[PDB]
């Protein structure tokens, strides 16, 4: 609350590339989560095999 600006400005160009990389990473993560939740039984068996 002391020093943290509400609006963060001037992001680094590599960080901005990192931000898009992390964004598509979380998109693929959400897709994988949806695929796993679609078929529970196989991943339960995967956990047992693990």
């Amino acid at each position: 609350a002391l020093f943290l600006t509400r609006n963060e400005s001037k992001p680094f160009y590599f960080i901005q590339k990192f931000n898009d990389f992390f964004d598509w990473s979380t998109s693929v993560f959400s897709s994988g989560v949806a695929y796993i939740l679609k078929r529970t039984i196989r991943f339960v068996l995967v956990f047992c095999i693990m």
